């Protein structure tokens, strides 16, 4: 019965490393994902501004730049790797 | 052997809940750099034209947006979530 | 007590499945990311030569493009899948 | 039901935009419109002032023309459009 | 092999892709390159009858000549690249 | 310790890069604002050759005005910045 709990707890915590993993490169991916995104939206701006220092003006009815929000998904899976910790010991 | 069993059927639920959580940051990933690879795409187009209002044509050679799929992952996933189910009673 | 090892390996098949549809996205992911990235920094460059041939000049303290990367993730995955590997037999 | 209340929220939400979107492009249009309206009526006022050398002089304390300015609240209404993306359900959550 | 199969195929189609992006190109310097030329021999015309104002008035109903267009084309090899980027394999999976 | 050491590593990047920024903007000022006075003079001197056609002939071996670049340094600053972005450090890792 050890090998099974050993193998057991073991596995929780490859498990909880590959949460871990996971959440950081979720933070890894808001980030640059944002990044790209305001450099995208200031882009149009500065675009806005050039084509009337020169109808030029850009239609943003199809220039809609949107932003990712990854918190609920982030903290649900922190939960997870928490609630995995409540499964080891007790002989 | 009720605790190993709870313990195993407590990170069961923990587990389908990172999974869960993924699959929709994934869901949420998908459709933000979709949304913004057409802003941009949509940006290319409105930009040859003004250009050519206006050789100032364009170079798609290097102005190639990519779109991002994943129905694949998110399906395995769900498939996974649903074979865990598989892991829990029987006295 | 076949049942609980046997519910035992079956869900690990199903984590490891897991956590492979996960970095596979992941991949997917700095993929199309990056090249979007590249196709708009690349437009940036394309703009500063067309607003010279025609100040005009872009304002680059807030056009910076930013790249993602995912390999120190994609790699505890995968250590976390063989991790995983480490239990099952035993009799 | 709460997949149906949010499936129905952010279905108006699309519709909203939409309809901020085309409320931008219409302002967009007037202030071009009214504003080469004015212009060209500015420079009837200068051809006539100099055809009216032939006091027949005009009397510009009243013929004030105006123009411009509606971006304030195009770009009011471009922030508004992208606070209403901000509030999307994730139904998946 | 799959992976073989697979990294032979996305292999090939970067080739494509590459291919069509250089027709695309080659397409855009024959537009330019032949309507600055049609564009000149039209002025050519223009200037001739006015030359020749000293008949000898030149027969325009043989002198025609066309221009532009290969945009469509352009677009849709444009597109095709595209189309193809939704081909590569996931070797992954 | 690693976080404190990491967050302020994190935090001077920023400040680097705000710092290249400000050098790239003060570099495309200068160009602006030198090349338009070099224009402004070698019209001066095109303007006084003519004048003096009233010999007071200028000497031009002594009068070279010279001109722009400094893009190769403001696209490698800009670089710098980029390369600089990828040493953030992730605080999770």
């Amino acid at each position: 019965q050890k090998m099974i709990a050993s193998a057991f707890n073991n596995a929780l915590g490859a498990i909880q490393d590959g949460f871990d993993a996971t959440n950081s490169a979720l933070g890894k991916i808001q980030s640059v994902v944002n990044a790209n995104a305001e450099a995208l939206n200031n882009l149009l701006n500065q675009l806005s501004n050039r084509f009337g220092a020169i109808d030029l003006s850009l239609d943003f009815e199809k220039l809609n730049v949107t932003l990712l929000d990854l918190t609920y998904e982030m903290n649900r899976i922190q939960d997870a790797i928490k609630k995995l910790n409540e499964s080891y010991i007790n002989l």
